[PDB]
């Protein structure tokens, strides 16, 4: 296909391994059902073309959601259990990229809804399409 | 016959003759119709004169080829679309480079509906350049 | 009058003699009378004084609108044969002002009822109040 | 005995209304409208900061509005019509008005609009202006 | 015993109450008011930040605003009268204030609004202080 | 990982000190009436900067807000923080063991503008650890 679905199928592939009381997302959702916690959803932002060469470069997200009020060590303990450690050694996703570097770490929220909670880990990635 | 909509019209002429399971839209749309889907809208942003070191016109604009899809598809439905509709179309249109002084890629944004959470999209951006 | 009205009005004068089919307005409205459409306005914005005679500088706007329903190429077709043609001479205009220059093109919609679909043409002029 | 930015206005109101009371004059930009006092004209300031900083001075800036309010449907002509019979022509010489800052010059003119009902339609006038307190 | 802020913002509410008794105070900005409470005066601060790191100083600045409330639709003269006799007058010696920071600089004077309703309307007078915690 | 023992070491240090307030690991977002008073110890901000050649180093803002209701004085607020939360800051060895540096940032009062339910005062720290 092209390099967007390869990359998250990499992660997802890999995530998805381990892992098995998780509902896994290909982008990121909009809306969830209470079924769906723990969800986890692996996406791209920000994916632009740079040369002044066919480099691209791009957020990667690997974001957890569990229900809105529930206490941060809730969404550290499933990202340092079941993902941190996955993103160490990913061949299948090396093989696709030319360079990952770590990024932010962020804990966020329903802006409105207020049905979720979430960690968000990124990592800035550059690849070719 | 102004040279955006020749623009708008090789690329969506190009586009429609590969395929034809998409809806096409010459503008981009604000609301949408379950029966529309796949939806695929061509269309222009900050278009504006650049030359006043000069050049006549010579203005710049953002390409947009952007593709439509319900909201609870995942990120891979819409590359899958992409990939095998539009991407290849997109590296060989004579009658658009015939039309426009440069173009280059620039961006790849998955973007959705804010306003209803109806549909959810791809908005791939080229920077072209052309004299009107 | 001041030289704003003088400004507009030359460009009114000029766009309602070349063609008829427009219903002109003097300034941006926001509310439109279905029967308005094709509606044509012209309007200046960020008039500012520039220095050292009493030099200004400003946005010169001709918006033609249309329907919602409306493909892009309809409000094109619009400007390319009947708005267009005329700005290229506007001798009354050119009286007026010290300068003028393409500045941009742009399609804009109704976001608060979504009933009409436009084109904005704009350029920027210097001239003295 | 009066702040100010109070005279400052006060100058500009006092001659403004020398020369029309048909409109409804108000010290402040008016938040709600009353269709009623219509046609309107507000003069006020915004902007007012300290400036004798850096070079150690009691200098202030701030930037004078002179706003004129009409229903919304009117042509911007109209607009204008009542700045240049009543209003710009009054703002080139108002000594009351010098006497009390330290330099003026012009700024912009902007078209605004009631962008939360929609019952208004104006011109604002504004000049750049350096005073002490 | 008590935190800086506190001193801060006391020494001038104190010598406000104290310049004119039976007055309206607030200790921090408040978002509702009562008719009869009008005039009423808060005292508060925004943005205190640390700022001794890039030279290794025990600095924190912030700023410092003394704003007036009134009815939503008053001239803004009227809000400019009381903080000419009652504001200023206080503002321009305050040793206890004084005693408390390491520098004082005017800064602004702005005019606002109640934006949520539209209930009252105001004159925040800011000053830019450093200070140690 | 680092937040979670970050949190906890300051968590429990405040804990120990006074026992009247409803302590949350991460900023709330809906309060009961009778949380009050709260108090929160959270992270924003958190990226990485970069190896030391022995690990990657990263930075984060450390937050801890005190909630009380609307109304109270401005004073009520420092009061709390003065006598509850200070002191404890002032020495934590079981933080300052997890991170590489910490410095003051900065103290700002925050508001409910939804509801109006709340006011707050939120201090905070840049820091700097290992993951």
């Amino acid at each position: 296909h092209m390099k967007h679905t390869e990359l998250r199928a990499a992660v997802l592939d890999a995530l998805e391994k381990h892992d098995t009381g998780a509902t896994f997302f290909d982008g990121r959702p909009a809306v969830f059902d209470e079924a769906d916690f723990p969800a986890v959803a692996v996406y791209l932002t920000g994916a632009e073309y740079t040369g002044e060469s066919d480099t691209w470069q791009a957020e990667l997200h690997i974001e957890v959601f569990l229900p809105a009020q529930v206490p941060a060590s809730e969404l550290d303990a499933w990202m340092e259990s079941r993902i941190y450690p996955v993103m160490s050694d990913i061949p299948a996703l090396s093989d696709l990229i030319t360079s990952m570097v770590a990024s932010g770490y962020d804990y966020r929220r329903d802006d409105d809804a207020g049905l979720w909670s979430s960690a968000d880990l990124t990592y800035v990635i550059t690849y070719e399409m």
